[PDB]
């Protein structure tokens, strides 16, 4: 059968642009060894993906070779006994309709809820909010919680964990559209339009009068800025992302950095890699919250492969609306 | 009546502190309180040059933690000083403390609960500025409460021959690190090598790529990084700290003195290596001064911790030793002496 691929042009400096993928097709057998033979379904747009396209943590892409990420996808066949045909699957495959993988992935057991979670919300992003909010902000009901890309795929699950913990919780985003869905929605106390603010500093004071016990850091440079001398005496700050540095060639200096010290704060990195053993709990945790409507999940959902070059790049210029999806071929 | 020679803050100070943001003048005073005084008289016999005291001479900022300097009044900081009279029942004629004071001969004190009593006359009363007062606390609360130092792993101190540093490396020993220091003269690199202990030391004013000569004298990386100084010094260690590496944030002097502060490129070396960056006050860790005598005062009795002072003689050579602090002029703990004792 015909077997469309997103292949990886050649390494990029600077932002990527849709030249730097290119759309191909090529010819291959259903068949098969000890791997495994996948239908992609679903593939997730995440951040982290434009670290790879440079010649720190993990493998650059190969040029010539499809992108490579997490997705959601049916095993058509297995070589090795722990996956059968007919397992829905999610972890690391290519950017086509159909990959043979030599390997780590989830087994999904609950398909009652959109398998497409399983890229967002039940998926990696989902575990970094729950791993970064839970094992390293120390949340206590009562605090106050800054939450920078709060509409986005992590950002959102944080914010209503801080308000299911009783934090008082602020959320900025860079559109309208996504400030309404922070209050109205995801039921933030507060929330604001970063691009509309001449003065993030102004809008921090005003918004925490009393200052910040967690700022859950997704964005860095100048928003992190602003964010350290609001910080509370023992605030925390989870370094999970900072996004306005990935297409630097130079990232930009952080000038405020003396505030740790006279507010005594907690200025801690952490990679969801490292807490995938909590997988397990994260799930009994959050599926019931799923259940009882307690926990709601904005996706923004493209169809075809075609679209994925610049549904990934769109993550830049922040052209998602929540967590950015491609669906390669509905379940 | 006898007289008071004090050291004056003249007013604010923008950029370098120089001499002449201070004045030295003497007064008559008389040796006696008030009536009904629930003061202390005390008798100044040493002072601390401290770099936090540059914060004070500026009238306010953003991230101020204690009120700044009254022009025309006597400069404040820690000190050591006998008790002469008192109106308070806790302290009697006699008794030495250690604590906020004024930079003068003689100095009223209100607020008496900022003072420790000395109990151990054993040893140099000038280690009540330094090693036994709050420089030695500081070190104490920020490396074993603040860096979870584990036998074997790997430490870089700045401002390492310091008030501060000469201490954590010590400690760091002790504990069974891995120790580098850097500071910025030979004078200084020799006590940390053939005084201190440490395994390694460099002079960082020798190191035009700090990121390259950290990994000359950490091939393996950085566990721990007790940082004292800031700027390029940062950005130098944090892509090679290692994995669940933290970095106990004290002081940064190198921007102490800007009017505005360096910025610092490289945080995202905290994501991809885990690196808890935590900052520190030592006024919150007084609790534990108990325990750091019973535990630092054995170890000078059996020589196992040293400690360098700087020592200048008199009131009048106060300025010059606080304004050395940002040029690196002290060789370990700056010390004034008012009166030996
Ligand atoms: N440490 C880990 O293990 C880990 C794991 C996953 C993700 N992360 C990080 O978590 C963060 C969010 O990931 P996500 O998946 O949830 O992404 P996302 O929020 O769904 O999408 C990215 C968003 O970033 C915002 N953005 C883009 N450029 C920006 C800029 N220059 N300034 C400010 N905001 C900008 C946009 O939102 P606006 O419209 O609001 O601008 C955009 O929608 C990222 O930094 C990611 O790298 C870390
Ligand atoms: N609670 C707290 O958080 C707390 C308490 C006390 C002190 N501190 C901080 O701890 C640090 C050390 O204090 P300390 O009492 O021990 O002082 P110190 O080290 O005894 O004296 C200051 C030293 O700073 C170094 N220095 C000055 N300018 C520098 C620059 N631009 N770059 C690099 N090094 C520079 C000099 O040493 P070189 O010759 O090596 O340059 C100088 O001797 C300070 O930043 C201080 O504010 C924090
Ligand atoms: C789930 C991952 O594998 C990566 C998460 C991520 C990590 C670092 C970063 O800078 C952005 C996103």
């Amino acid at each position: 059968v015909s077997n469309k691929q997103v292949i990886f042009r050649d390494y990029v400096t600077g932002f990527p642009k849709e030249s730097d993928m290119e759309l191909t097709t090529r010819s291959i057998t259903l068949k098969l060894s000890t791997g495994l033979l996948l239908k992609n379904l679903y593939l997730s747009c995440d951040p982290y993906m434009r670290a790879r396209m440079t010649n720190s943590y993990v493998d650059s892409f190969k040029p010539g070779s499809p992108i490579i990420g997490y997705g959601v996808a049916r095993v058509l066949e297995s070589g090795n006994p722990k996956f059968n045909p007919g397992d829905l699957v999610w972890g690391f495959t290519g950017w086509e309709e159909y990959s043979v993988i030599t390997a780590s992935l989830f087994k999904i057991h609950n398909t009652d809820v959109p398998l497409s979670y399983y890229t967002g919300l039940l998926g990696m992003p989902g575990m970094t909010a729950y791993a970064g909010f839970y094992e390293i902000c120390s949340p206590k009901k009562g605090e106050t919680v800054y939450v920078s890309a709060a509409s986005g795929a992590v950002g959102q699950l944080v914010g209503q964990f801080a308000k299911l913990t009783g934090c008082y919780v602020v959320g900025s985003a860079g559109s309208k559209e996504k400030v309404d869905l922070l209050k109205n929605k995801f039921g933030f106390d507060e929330a604001f339009n970063y691009k509309e603010e001449a003065d993030l500093d102004a809008a921090l004071r005003r918004y925490f009068p009393d200052g910040i016990d967690i700022y859950f850091e997704n964005v860095g440079g100048k928003m992190l800025d602003a964010v350290l001398p609001n910080m509370r005496p023992k605030g925390r700050i989870a370094v999970c992302g900072m996004i306005s540095q990935y297409n630097l060639e130079q990232p930009e200096g952080v000038r405020n950095l003396m505030a740790l010290i006279v507010k005594q704060v907690r200025m801690e990195g952490f990679m969801v890699f490292s807490y995938y053993h909590l997988y397990g709990k994260f799930l009994e945790t959050v599926l019931p919250y799923i259940k009882q409507g307690k926990i709601t999940y904005v996706e923004d959902v493209v169809d075809g492969l075609d679209n994925a070059p610049a549904a990934l790049i769109g993550l830049y210029s922040g052209r998602n609306v929540g967590k950015q999806v491609v669906v390669v071929s509905r379940e």
